[PDB]
């Protein structure tokens, strides 16, 4: 409990986070010493591109709602864990991985993690509350939890290593969906969302596993759109040729490019990518 006047140096053992604190309360110097009633004032921390490394201290400002954390060097964020008045928080371009730290934030309604190298996002399961969710830039593969967040109306997923997006299908309530640049060849159980607005899907790069290479290469086109129709391969590489289902090679790896138009709801969407077949 901070009984006497506290130096702001003191309470935010980070550097680079205490100098954010003195320019949030207008104060001239870190060494500068702050009131309870003046950390209890805070409604918003505005903290971007900060090199900060540590938010230690910021427990002692129960009633922040917004935290700007964008662009900086956390790779823990236990500090955060009590502040529960917190709606949104962004978290882009740090490497922050225990998700679980913010498990009891129930006020929770936008959430940024871009940039931050996640694989694991099973703890965005205590966050059922979430209405916006952005996890564009990352390394994930499994989106199975994401099923019970049925308040977001936008999800960003985009520039990460997905293959199965059926988990998104009843998101219904959904708007806004960034899914391009991932692994994604079957679009069928997207179908049912027919309140979006706005959807990517371009650039998807997907591997298949290896076959043995042969002089009369086949491989089974398996692109679909939402209504489970093949989507026709529009170049393929080594000179093959569509025989609709299979693509055909004369011949160590081959691959094709496709491309179609997609709506869903009110939403345009241009379904593109690759498929690349390894051999051996």
């Amino acid at each position: 409990t901070i009984t006497v006047p506290t130096p702001i140096k003191q309470i935010f053992s980070d550097d680079a986070f205490a100098e954010t604190i003195k320019d949030n309360l207008k104060k001239k110097s870190v060494t500068d010493a702050v009131t309870q009633n003046e950390l209890n004032s805070i409604d918003q921390i505005i903290a971007n591109n900060s090199d900060i490394k540590s938010v230690q201290g910021i427990q002692y400002l129960p009633n922040v709602t917004k935290l700007f954390l964008n662009g900086n060097k956390l790779t823990d964020i236990k500090p955060l864990a009590n502040l529960k008045n917190l709606g949104w928080l962004f978290l882009d371009e740090n490497k922050v991985k225990d998700l679980s730290s913010l498990k009891d934030l129930k006020k929770l309604k936008s959430l940024s993690l871009e940039h931050n190298g996640i694989s694991d996002i099973n703890g965005l399961v205590h966050l059922p509350q979430l209405e916006s969710l952005y996890l564009g830039n990352n390394k994930i593969t499994d989106i199975t939890v994401l099923s019970r967040l049925t308040k977001l109306d936008t999800l960003s997923l985009e520039d990460n290593q997905i293959s199965d997006i059926v988990p998104l299908a009843g998101l219904t309530k959904l708007q806004n969906l960034y899914l391009s640049k991932n692994h994604i060849s079957d679009l069928r159980a997207l179908a049912g969302l027919k309140n979006l607005d706005v959807l990517e899907l371009f650039s998807q790069e997907c591997l298949n596993k290896p076959i043995n290479h042969q002089s009369n290469l086949v491989v089974p086109n398996t692109v679909k759109n939402t209504d489970g129709s093949l989507v026709t391969p529009e170049i393929i590489s080594d000179d093959g040729d569509y025989e609709k289902p299979n693509v055909k090679w004369h011949l160590n790896e081959v691959s094709f490019i496709f491309y179609q138009p997609v709506t869903i709801g009110k939403a345009k969407a241009r379904f593109h990518g690759r498929v690349t077949q390894p051999l051996k």
